[PDB]
């Protein structure tokens, strides 16, 4: 398991200036106790700021991205984990559909999204976390592999 710390600092490096990040978190995924204040922290260790719009339902994931799009104007989408509501391809459709209307990059959590048009995810390696990237979308949307990753890149 790459750590969400881990994940914004890779973030930070990825899209160099970025200041808001929007998640989308399944309010049903386990460890939410755990998780939510770990992206708080991991937003002050970076200095970006997390907004965390929580989805109980496939009818709230429209309205919670679209409320982390018009009041919070976010430029980026980090969806963390998969195991439930997220895993549906109606909920990762849609957020892939209209982050990329939206010219904005989504780090995803499995290359299952990459394949569908979503920019980044992570791998823990035996030499740490490899970068995962689609290149031609990637680049579209501002996205920058910092030399010291190039190595440690494979490219969808
Ligand atoms: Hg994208």
């Amino acid at each position: 398991e790459v750590t969400p710390i881990q994940q914004l600092f890779l973030i930070k490096e990825l899209k160099p200036g970025i200041a808001r990040i929007g998640v989308i978190w399944d309010k049903n995924a386990a460890n939410r106790d755990e998780v939510l204040p770990q992206l708080q922290r991991a937003s002050a260790a970076t200095g970006i700021k997390v907004v965390v719009a929580e989805v109980a339902s496939l009818q709230e994931v429209a309205p919670q991205f679209r409320t982390l799009l018009r009041d919070h104007q976010v430029e980026a989408l980090w969806v963390l984990e998969e195991s439930g509501l997220l895993g549906q391809a109606a909920a990762r459709s849609f957020l892939i559909k209209n982050a990329t209307q939206a010219g904005m990059p989504v780090f995803a959590p499995s290359e299952t999204w990459l394949k569908e048009g979503a920019c980044v995810t992570w791998r823990k390696d035996a030499e740490g976390i490899r970068l995962v990237v689609n290149k031609a979308v990637a680049e579209a949307m501002g996205i920058t592999i910092p030399a010291k990753y190039q190595d440690r890149t494979a490219f969808l």
